[PDB]
């Protein structure tokens, strides 16, 4: 399938070259997979989600996304226009308040929630969790991410936006999950992207158009935007049967575009997420 005039990041993930604008992908489109977006919530009523999004958990007075961040990330995972995996089921877990903040104890509870809650959902092609969040190093936060991954969920986490080594941030620094840095439309490391040996992969993160609250759209930047590209890609590849939740990060690295990014510090992988779809 071909989506013309797609957001640059979608075109990038199906291309051997920057500078194109059509996204190519197998029509299975993540059908039968599920992606949890652990964030500020999801505006599930947005027409772009087509009834495939729902809130399943909140730790606050509402499950609504009063911020926009979680809706934007969910749109990159799975919205009809802005999403990688256009037929996945999206489940929102609101661990962040409407200011975008959240206590680590709530974030940990949300991760353990997903590990159990997947057993209450129909996801025959597999389960992914997208975590566009983080703070300073915490062994407990890393352990929660490790448990979620161990339970059979492909965990993708943001590297962070400090232009620093991600070893000092969580859950970015957890080795067993998929830690995602950000790139721009010219294949440069995004100016804010964290780096370091703990990164597994880069995805599009600068000037990413997606859904926003109030039934709207906007373009924003961050490793928060790169992470859902990778989460959606994992769901898509799992639906195709090419990989599993336990092996998808490694498979994405195996099949990535290699050596094409600029300003990658020595010792950080130079790998850009790529669906290897042949139309």
């Amino acid at each position: 399938a071909a989506q013309t005039n797609a957001p640059w990041g979608l075109a990038r993930i199906s291309s051997t070259s920057p500078g194109t604008s059509t996204y190519y992908y197998d029509e299975s489109a993540g059908q039968g997979s599920c992606v949890y977006v652990i964030d500020t919530g999801i505006e599930a009523s947005h027409p772009e989600f087509e009834g495939r999004a729902q809130m399943v958990k909140t730790y606050y007075y509402s499950s609504r996304d009063g911020n926009g961040h979680g809706t934007h990330c969910a749109g990159t995972v799975g919205s009809r226009t802005y999403g990688v995996a256009k037929k996945t089921q999206l489940f929102g877990v609101k661990v962040l308040d409407d200011n975008g903040s959240g206590q680590y104890s709530t974030i940990i509870a949300g991760m353990d929630f997903v590990a159990s809650d997947k057993n209450n959902r129909n996801c025959p092609k597999g389960v992914v969790a997208s975590l566009s969040l983080g703070g300073g190093y915490s062994s407990s936060v890393n352990s929660a991410a490790a448990r979620l991954q161990s339970s059979g969920v492909m965990v993708a986490v943001a590297a962070g936006n400090n232009n620093a080594d991600a070893r000092n941030y969580s859950p970015a620094s957890e080795p067993s999950v998929c830690t995602v840095g950000a790139s721009d439309r010219y294949d440069r490391r995004s100016s804010f992207s964290n780096y370091g040996s703990v990164l597994d992969i880069f995805g599009p993160g600068t000037d990413i158009l997606s859904t926003w609250i109030g039934g709207s759209t906007r373009s924003i930047s961050g490793t928060s935007m790169a992470t859902p590209h990778v989460a959606g890609l994992a769901a898509y590849l799992m639906t195709l049967g090419k990989t599993t939740a336990a092996s998808a990060c490694r498979y994405i690295a195996d099949t990535a575009n290699k050596g094409d990014l600029s300003n990658i510090p020595f010792g950080t992988v130079n790998l850009l997420a790529y669906n290897n779809y042949q139309a």
